[PDB]
């Protein structure tokens, strides 16, 4: 079977809309961050420039109980893997990071899974901070550099687009997958012998 | 680097001999198996076997909150891997599948890595219910048949000595790792270039 690891935090899970929308109601007076602004993948850098002590303040919001379990999904994100999972030939594994700190996440995008692919597909669940040692042909991921201890991972890595990676050039014969809407099925088919 | 997965349960964390005293504290009346007579992985399929219910009360043991967090280490464990992961040109991940009531188990799962290997050991936590989609060169379970969705898996599988298997006569060139006290690094050097 043709296997596909997609990852959660900016792809399945709106990680970027959920932390602003609780940064706004948590710290009302301070200044934000647009979506559409949204520079360099660590939210927290980008937080800390725009004043003295924020960096701090966007790390409470997802160390918060409840922020990872309350995500919405992405449009389209939920549709798309459960059709992905059922194709012949087709293996899908939910591949994502915990944070370091390790209270409430990996319990939370578990219960997550549960609530929106259902009990079965728990067994798709792959919690790593290094993807490069996991096997697969495909891998859909916001994240622009993906390295770990596997020098030369197995998969091809399929930029999907974010805020704060959608105007990155990338190396060819690199590409995206622009969101769930955009035909994945073609890029999976054209790993298929 | 070499890579080397190592299994929790029953490999670093005493699954067998947590689970008989936690249940013979609970179920004081009932019959239990000892651990020297424990035959088959499935703990409840032998406590099913010993008295109509009992499955069901083993089960109520491993889904009850701090079991998985209180296992003791297996001894040697903890010093071992510390060395192991020490080793030049060695990358050490702990590669464990959490159960499938998901309420406590992962959460447990990080909580006493931090305490047994520390903070720093949380990034080479892997969680998956297949291993087979793990690449490594070598893989430590005490679980005989591992299978998933890569037929052909990259690492050897050693497998740790527990009471469930240690009957077991293995096809050649299949091999064990009888405890930690047994020559780990001498398996190890022997995939090293
Ligand atoms: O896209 C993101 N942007 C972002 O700013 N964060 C935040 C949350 C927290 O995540 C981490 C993080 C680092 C690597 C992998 C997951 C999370 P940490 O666990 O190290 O605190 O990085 C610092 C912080 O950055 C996480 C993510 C989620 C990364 P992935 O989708 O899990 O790869
Ligand atoms: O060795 C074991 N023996 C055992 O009886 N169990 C118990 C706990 C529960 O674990 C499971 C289980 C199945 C596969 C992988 C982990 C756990 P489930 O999550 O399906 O309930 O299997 C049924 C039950 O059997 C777990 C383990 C731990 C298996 P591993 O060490 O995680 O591979
Ligand atoms: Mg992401
Ligand atoms: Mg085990």
């Amino acid at each position: 079977a043709l296997r596909v690891l997609v990852d959660m935090d900016g792809v399945l899970a709106d990680f970027e809309g959920g932390f602003l929308r609780k940064f706004r109601a948590r710290f009302p007076d301070q200044p934000f961050i647009a979506l559409e602004d949204r520079r360099g993948f660590w939210v927290s850098e980008q937080y800390g420039r725009l004043r003295p002590g924020l960096s701090e303040k966007a790390i409470s919001i997802w160390e918060s109980k409840n922020f990872f379990f309350e995500l919405e999904p992405l449009p389209g994100a939920v549709e798309a893997v459960k059709e992905m999972a059922s194709l012949q030939n087709t293996d899908v594994f939910i591949c994502t990071s915990p944070i370091k700190m390790f209270k409430y996440c990996p319990y939370e995008k578990y219960a997550w899974v549960e609530k929106y692919f259902g009990p079965d597909f728990l067994e798709q669940i792959v919690l790593t901070r290094d993807k490069t040692v996991v096997s697969a042909d495909l891998l859909i991921d916001d994240r622009p550099d993906i390295t770990g201890a596997e020098p030369t991972p197995s998969w091809e890595h399929v930029l999907f687009t974010a805020c704060h990676n959608q105007h990155l050039q990338l190396q060819p014969p690199r590409r995206r997958l622009h969101s769930w809407a955009d035909d994945w099925k073609a890029i999976l088919d054209s790993k298929r012998p």
